[PDB]
């Protein structure tokens, strides 16, 4: 993800101003969904949620506009156990020895000829978590085995807190209801307000140890590749409970990175460091934001940020479809003098010549040098002093630049490296003069629609990821939805797009026609005010009841909802039915696979949205999801939100009665039924630990004793 949000001090208007750019699955249980709520007199807000939720996840009100972006703080711990060396089967906490936790689950999976069977696994479980096994990196031996707890599995707050964002009225209101309940799973938020104010918060569920305590606890060796690791056998490396964390055993508000700033906020995935260079964020716990280089789509912002000329809206706009790869500046230079200073090695021809007809850009109309400069970097990257000018903690901004083609080594090194990706450019038949919007494409139904934007590895601010796909690059993920927002005296002026459209259904005619405006980059009018939304051409109205649940739903030009009503039930009436209508049966999947009923369905010869093979994912979600954890979970929510979830499931059975397949492909199926409010409960259990213990569902089955049937 990238955000940006400016004050008054920066903004042409002396308003604020907020670009949001988050970067998300194509499909599956994390594709963005437009949509508007409005209770009047208590809520007014638009934006884009993800499947399932009847919230508002990124989005904008009257006064303010916020978004989020990946964090670099831990949101779990990695547990080491000592096992007892009699009993491997039991683990040590101060030399005693104490029983691990025995919980099966039961699995049914459809055979190659219909009929079922019942499959049964054993979840292990310390006094920290479930056990881990990733074979050959954290095993289960006779000496040590690895647990997981993650701290959003704690997080029942989750629903209630972006409720309660979507209902602030600005960035201090904002800032309040962040801090007070602590519910975000794993997610930074920046935000603007009209009367010019740029917020970054840091604020997330993270697990607490004192600071003492670091230096102790931590294994080295894991921390050292990333992973968050305790020491699992010692009592004093429990996460400490400090009585003013909203959650026990999370770190309180008060030591959470904030940065409130009238110029600009800016977050490219990075930790809180250099939010702005002019006011660093340092000092905090190395489980929070550590003083690491940032990545180059933040250094492309900031370098554009740099100055104090003030900023208009096109300007922010202009960062996102200019499709910049950054990473070029740093080596297209002495990368082109080496072409040059070998014009005689006919391999280098062809990569030499695109490399110099490139104009450093993804667009559709871009050379195929971008092509040779991926491969080439992916080479480069694993190359050890190579970088001219390394990192140098002190100049994070311009800080590694330019190849040392001076030394002899790195000098036939980084020839080495061209000639091997060059090899591997023309080993795939591409054509002569092809461009990359040739190659980058979305497959919509039959046809292919060529979308622009590199990954972000490379510094391309407008990250997208695609894969190798037959003849073609299939786009997977990145821009997704895109909000532009500014508060002139009218009213907010929001605008932008949804790259994948509305509906993930081909039926549907918002399937692409948001989709070939991203190829296009024509950000289109997001429509908040109701003379906006009443004077749209395309607008559809209706009412809908049962009970009671009511709902007042206006559609806008490529298929935004608008829902209207009295209260929370009959807002998440019309949400359901809303969401239904364009997307039911990437719903009804995703419930599937949350139920962990994806081998009953669809047998074990079969992957989810995840990818993650079906026998595995039913028994991660089936311990996931299992009845206690569904009570205790829905016993703590607010009655607010436990109308939200009522009325959604209603709002979506409502439409499946109705249903003819206009909008709906998987007509017929048997997967395709009713929901409760319990399915989405597991939908956001699966969200919530996705930043967690979700990332090991694979290790958590794989976790076996030795011995064991
Ligand atoms: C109920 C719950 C509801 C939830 C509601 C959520 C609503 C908010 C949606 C969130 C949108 C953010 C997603 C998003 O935007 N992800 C990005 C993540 C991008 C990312 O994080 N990318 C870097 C690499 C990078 C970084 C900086 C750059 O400038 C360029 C590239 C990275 N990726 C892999 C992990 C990690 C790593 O490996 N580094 C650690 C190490 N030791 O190396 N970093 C991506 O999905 O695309």
């Amino acid at each position: 993800a990238n955000a940006i949000a400016v004050g008054s001090e920066r903004s042409a208007d002396g308003k604020g101003m907020l670009l949001a750019n988050p970067h998300f699955p194509w499909n599956g249980a994390m594709r963005f969904y437009q949509m508007h709520l409005t209770i009047p007199g208590r809520l007014d807000v638009m934006g884009a949620s993800l499947p399932g939720l009847p919230v508002v996840n990124i989005g904008f009100s009257r006064h303010l506009a916020w978004t989020h972006t990946v964090d670099t703080s831990s949101h779990f711990t990695l547990y080491r156990l000592a096992l007892d060396p009699k009993d491997p089967r039991r683990y040590l906490v101060d030399g005693r020895s104490l029983p691990l936790e025995e919980k099966s689950v039961a699995i049914e999976v459809r055979g190659a000829d219909g009929k079922l069977s019942r499959v049964e696994h054993k979840v292990y479980q310390s006094i920290y978590g479930p056990l881990v096994v990733w074979p050959g990196k954290l095993d289960w031996n006779r000496s040590e085995a690895y647990a997981l707890r993650d701290a959003n599995l704690e997080n029942t707050r989750v629903l209630q807190q972006w409720y309660s964002i979507n209902q602030a009225s600005d960035v201090a209101d904002l800032r309040r209801r962040v801090e007070a309940l602590q519910g975000i799973p794993w997610v930074n938020t920046l935000a603007a307000d009209e009367q010019g104010n740029a917020l970054y918060m840091n604020q997330s569920v993270v697990p607490y140890l004192k600071p003492e305590l670091i230096p102790a606890c931590a294994i080295p060796q894991l921390v050292a590749e990333g992973l968050p690791a305790l020491q699992g056998q010692d009592s004093r490396c429990a996460w400490s409970r400090d009585p003013a964390a909203a959650q026990a055993g999370i770190t309180p508000a008060a030591q959470l990175p904030v940065l409130l700033r009238r110029d600009f906020v800016q977050n490219s995935d990075d930790s809180a460091w250099l939010t702005n260079p002019a006011s660093p964020l340092q000092g905090f716990s190395p489980l929070v934001s550590q003083e690491k280089p940032i990545g180059p789509r933040a250094r492309y912002a900031l370098s554009r940020l740099q100055g104090k000329q003030p900023l208009e809206a096109k300007t922010l706009e202009e960062m996102v479809t200019a499709n910049h790869v950054f990473s070029a500046d740093q080596v297209l230079p002495d990368l082109l003098r080496l072409c040059r200073d070998n014009q005689g090695e006919k391999s280098l021809a062809r990569a030499c010549a695109a490399l110099a007809q490139w104009d450093r850009g993804a667009n559709l109309d871009s050379g195929s040098g971008f092509v040779y400069f991926q491969r080439f970097m992916q080479r480069f990257a694993e190359l050890d002093g190579a970088w001219k000018e390394p990192f140098d903690a002190q100049r994070p901004l311009d800080t590694p630049q330019g190849i040392a083609l001076d030394r002899p080594q790195v000098a036939t090194q980084v020839r080495q490296a061209l000639a091997d990706a060059a090899a591997e450019v023309e080993k795939s038949g591409i054509p002569d003069g092809a461009r990359w919007g040739d190659l980058q494409v979305s497959t919509r139904g039959q046809e292919r629609i060529a979308i622009p934007g590199g990954d972000g590895h490379f510094g391309v601010y407008n990250a997208i990821q695609s894969v190798r796909k037959g003849d073609h690059l299939e786009v997977v993920g990145g821009t997704s939805y895109i909000q532009l927002v500014t508060f002139p005296e009218e009213g907010p002026k929001a605008r932008g797009l949804l790259a994948f459209s509305q509906s993930s259904d081909p039926r549907s005619p918002h399937y692409r026609d948001q989709t070939e405006l991203f190829s296009r980059q024509q950000w289109q009018t997001l429509p908040f005010s109701d003379r906006q939304i009443d004077a749209d051409p395309q607008l559809q109205r209706l009412s809908i009841r049962e009970g009671g649940l009511a709902a007042d739903i206006r559609w806008t030009a490529y298929g935004v909802p608008h829902i209207r009503a009295k209260d929370e039930r009959g807002l998440g009436y019309g949400i359901g039915y809303a969401y239904a209508r364009d997307n039911a049966c990437l719903l009804a999947e995703e419930i599937v696979t949350a139920r962990g009923e994806r081998a009953r369905y669809f047998g074990s010869e079969g992957k989810s949205s995840a990818e993650l093979d079906n026998l595995p994912s039913d028994i991660f979600y089936a311990w996931l999801n299992q009845p206690e954890a569904l009570q205790a979970f829905w016993q703590a929510q607010t009655p607010a939100v436990r109308q939200l979830l009522e009325g959604y499931a209603a709002g979506f059975n409502r439409f499946l009665r109705e249903a003819d397949g206009k909008t709906t492909s998987c007509l017929g199926q048997p997967w395709l039924r009713a929901i409760a409010t319990d399915d989405l409960l597991r939908l956001t259990r699966r969200l919530l630990v996705e930043g967690g213990v979700g990332q090991f569902a694979d290790a958590l089955v794989a976790a076996a004793p030795p011995g064991a049937e």
